[PDB]
């Protein structure tokens, strides 16, 4: 053809989420602890349990058993610390935001830019699989249409960004995902996106994403009653008590019960792995202080550092620190 | 199911790329007419051609009429200034840099909120056609990987932005399309990311988007030998002769032979419509003292002013002064 793919050579159909789930289905049981967890993260959120959400974990997965690995370590200090702490895995697979770079496990699983994303979305779901197994609840960004589709079944939280908002066909993809979602502030650190969309998501709406066979469709959501903001800083960090208190009065000015998470990481840290402690040290003495919009943190963290991600030796004495100032001013707030 | 589509009440096939083009399919005179202006815009990009390519038009499209309105005025002006200036008019139906408001023709073509997408696409496809017909080349935005499927047959050129190239899985979608490509510099004002998406376009490469069966396919590029640089300011505007000599120097230094188009609108005038005159002026200035890295303009013009519009009178008369100016310098370039 003269107008259509002169600069295309080759067109090739992908596995669906259909035939991707078939042959890596979910057992009954992992089925129901993935349920549940998200019941508790909704929980959480909504200020019915105690307890301080969690998210933590690397930048972005690099391969399976280093990711492994760290869920071990991750599991191991969970158990320790959930009477006050619910730990929640990040298990990112790419990086927002790059003109450069790695693509990611699931698009260039072999790490040499031949862009294999059926194979990646089979390695990824695989290990998706095995950290549910482990029991741990895993969170997610969603950044396309698609990717909830092919393993959002396994995520019990996801985080929100411009990447869904400043889209307008699937804006309001947050009103059909299945899991609570948190949303993040503008880059600029405007406020009024996530509550916009907060507030949105709790509606019916419709998007445009993809069925379980891979086609293009039209999806009419239902609302997901369990959202909160992510304050993840802008040109400065917003942290602060000050900060806090504009975030909690411009949602309750939007009809909002204040609700938010505090991400440590890139906007609040100004990329600086050092930083983070102490934006969860400032959010512990917040909440010991009467704070009660504060349902979360964020936490960028590897097994190493040096990336903004802390080490995991500053991980795990930071969310030991965390639980004991933490001892039971979360009890007081039910 | 207990975790699967909780929050999804409706799914429906959207209508495919194939069966819109098959209800309104492009005569073989609009098919010949779109190839040749696609050709001619290559030719100015490469300099072979010694106009000046302008695109021009609406911030975003209202509604069919008012397009076609706009567009008698914009084929008149086209002809009478043709010697110098190729006008190609733009046709944005979506805004990019919004999560609230009306969600554009394709999307609400009733304009009431009801995310009626199978309607706005046939009717932006028949808006489109009507357009071609008129003799007009037109230019969008790549803001999305199924978009090109469903209308690009019907562009002579796109731009391409951060929801392209800040994506990981179709970053490299203008190396696969079928028209000329500009690429705009990052909002912080950083040419880096358009030169190396420029760089990168001219290559083969592989992305994910649909077929013409709407469905999830991975597309291996040939590569888009007609690309050019957009300068649309950034913390700052970016189109005086310093800052055109420091995006020459950058792209010679990248390997690329500079080719840059000057955008008068968002950060080059401070969204103010009142400024854009002068940037496009200076722009004449520029070429009348030798320039020769600068193959075009863009400039944002509805029928009425004030949005960062200028009026149409504003357009006119700011086309004919560039015309007066120009007759001579384009030519010697060549
Ligand atoms: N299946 C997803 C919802 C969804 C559906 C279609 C999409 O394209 C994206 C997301 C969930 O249960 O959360
Ligand atoms: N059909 C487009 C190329 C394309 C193909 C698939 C896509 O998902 C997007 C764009 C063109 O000829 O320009």
């Amino acid at each position: 053809d003269a107008l259509n793919n002169v600069h295309i050579t080759d067109e090739q159909v992908l596995m669906t989420p259909e035939q991707l789930k078939a042959a890596f289905p979910l057992s009954l049981q992992q089925e129901a602890q993935i349920a549940d967890s998200r019941k508790s993260i909704s929980d959480i959120i909504a200020g019915r349990d105690p307890r301080l959400l969690v998210v933590c974990g690397p930048c972005s997965i690099h391969d399976p058993e280093t990711a492994l690995e760290y869920a071990r370590r991750f599991k191991a200090l969970a158990a320790e610390v959930s009477d006050s702490l619910y730990l929640v895995m990040r298990v990112y697979f790419e990086k927002p935001r790059t003109t450069v770079g790695w693509k990611g496990l699931i698009n260039d699983p072999h790490m040499d830019g031949s862009f294999d994303v059926e194979a990646g979305l089979q390695i990824a779901r695989k290990l998706l699989l095995e950290l549910v197994n482990m029991g741990l609840p895993l969170a997610t960004e969603a950044l396309d249409p698609n990717s909830p589709q092919y393993l959002g079944d396994l995520f019990s939280w996801s985080a929100i960004g411009a990447r869904t908002t400043e889209s307008q066909t699937h804006r309001e993809m947050a009103s059909g995902l299945s899991m609570p979602v948190g949303f993040k502030n503008g880059t600029d650190g405007s406020l009024a996106t996530a509550i916009n969309a907060m507030r949105a998501a709790a509606q019916p709406h419709r998007f445009v994403g993809i069925n379980q066979a891979g086609q293009v469709a039209l999806l009419q959501t239902q609302g997901n009653p369990d959202g909160h903001v992510i304050l993840r800083g802008g040109k400065a960090p917003n942290y602060s008590p000050a900060d806090v208190a504009q975030c909690e009065k411009e949602m309750e000015q939007a009809g909002l019960r204040p609700s938010l998470m505090v991400d440590c990481s890139h906007g609040n840290s100004n990329k600086d792995y050092r930083r983070q402690p102490a934006v969860a040290e400032s959010v512990v003495a917040q909440i010991k202080d009467g704070n009660r919009s504060i349902i979360g943190l964020m936490i960028e963290s590897n097994i190493h550092e040096g990336d903004a991600c802390i080490s995991w030796e500053m991980t795990d004495a930071l969310l030991r620190e965390i639980h004991q100032d933490l001892n039971g001013q979360l009890t007081a707030r039910v």
